[PDB]
């Protein structure tokens, strides 16, 4: 029978109506609050989009032909938001300064942040770990990996949550400008007074011919950063502690042989995305996917949610398996825009859920699973809160 889609019993529980999507309208159009979008459920068809030339990001080809002279490629000149040429060029320059050891250098200060709450949470709550916990490592991993001075950081993080909507969309507008300010001031300091951090490298950064990032260009990709990699991470964490919680199976694995938790993140990542659909494409021509045909100038979300969970890509999709192996899961996306921060992301989700579990063994969830709440959110697959009993601190 037809289940709710971005409406209704979805947003608890999407598993189901994505299968249905996947067997029987595995390329669908949905009517979305702010204008429709096509959905591509299929694991193949997914893959396949992701390196399909005729799927941009230039949102101009929604444009007719006679109207496209005035347009600007983007609204900010964020690289998510960019086709090649000029995505590859920002790709280059940024890229260079996500070397391996500057994220292995980040893991104990991720540690620390962890240790830090973690510290401060008590046995008998019940607690958020949304809010308590979840919410407050990725923005704290944000201005670590940027070098924002600590006294700043508070004051970060607050405007930070005004992006991750906690009123209504006039302030986040503004917050935007704060944050804007904030960063192109940090920049300056960060230009006379050279540090190991990444807005640091960032001003470096020269390729041969002496390109460098414009003062516009360090400022979006410093916001693309937080933007990218706050709420996505936080969904990792809530969700993969919210996958143990609910598979004691698994939480025994992981319990028994600690070492599991970077196959687990995998796996979390896997069977419940955080990024549920990836973020609009627009058709630059007709396409043609399970025989259904996307016209030209329309806006195409990939189910990255969906694939992960294919038959006819993994088997025995729907079962948690953190011993499973994670090849080819389209969590971080695919093609030239697979996620910059995915070696971060996977660092900063060990982390937390393996110290999270560490701590406090007795962890319990204090609600029932039909009690969860999640955001409404259509990219996100991500609670709102999750209220649990920490349980006491490991011997
Ligand atoms: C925590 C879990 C995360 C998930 C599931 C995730 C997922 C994704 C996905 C699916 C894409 C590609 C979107 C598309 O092709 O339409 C992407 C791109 C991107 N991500 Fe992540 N992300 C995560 C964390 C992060 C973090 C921590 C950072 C930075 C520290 C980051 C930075 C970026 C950037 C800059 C892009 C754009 C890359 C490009 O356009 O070339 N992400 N992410």
């Amino acid at each position: 029978e037809q289940h709710d889609l971005f409406s209704g019993t979805f947003w608890q529980n999407p598993h189901p109506a994505y299968a249905a999507l996947r067997a029987e309208d595995p390329v669908r159009k949905l009517a979305l609050p702010d204008g429709p979008v096509w959905l591509l459920t299929r694991y193949a068809d997914v893959r396949e989009a992701f390196v399909d030339p005729r799927l941009s990001k230039d949102w101009r080809h929604t444009l007719p032909e006679d109207q496209r002279a005035d347009m600007p490629a983007t609204p900010t000149p964020m690289m998510i938001l960019m086709d090649p040429p000029d995505h590859t060029r920002l790709r280059k320059l940024v890229g260079r300064s996500f070397t391996v050891r500057r994220m292995n250098e980040l893991e104990p200060r991720i540690t620390e942040i962890a240790d830090g709450l973690l510290a401060g949470l008590p046995t008998d709550g019940p607690v958020d770990l949304m809010r308590e916990y979840a919410f407050q490592i990725p923005v704290q991993v944000i201005c670590e990996l940027l070098g924002v001075p600590a006294e700043d950081r508070d004051d970060f993080s607050a405007w930070s949550s005004v992006l991750v909507d906690d009123s209504p969309a006039d302030d986040k507008n503004a917050a935007m400008g704060k944050l804007h300010g904030y960063l192109s001031d940090l920049l300056e300091r960060k230009r006379t007074e050279p540090d190991d951090a990444l807005l640091s490298s960032l001003l470096a950064v020269s390729d041969e011919d002496g390109d460098r990032l414009s003062q516009e260009e360090l400022v979006a990709m410093a916001m693309l950063l937080l933007i990218a990699g706050h709420e996505t991470t936080v969904n990792l964490i809530g969700n993969g502690v919210l996958a143990l919680l609910t598979h004691p199976d698994q939480r025994k694995l992981l319990a028994e042989d600690p070492s599991l938790i970077s196959s687990a993140v995998e796996e979390f990542l896997r069977f419940d995305s955080p990024v549920s659909q990836a973020p609009i494409r627009f058709t630059a021509e007709d396409v043609t996917y399970s025989g259904v045909t996307i016209p030209a100038g329309e806006m195409v979300m990939l189910g990255l949610a969906a694939a992960n969970r294919d038959a006819d890509w993994m088997p025995e999709p729907d079962r948690l398996d953190i011993t499973r192996d994670a090849s080819g899961g389209v969590f971080f996306g695919h093609g030239i825009h697979f996620c910059l921060g995915a070696q971060l992301a996977r660092l900063e989700g060990r982390v937390a859920i393996g110290r999270l579990f560490a701590d406090r063994p007795e962890l319990a969830l204090a609600v029932g699973l039909d009690e969860l709440v999640y955001r409404e959110s259509t990219l996100v697959r991500g609670l709102s809160r999750m209220p649990v009993t920490m349980g006491p601190r490991s011997a």
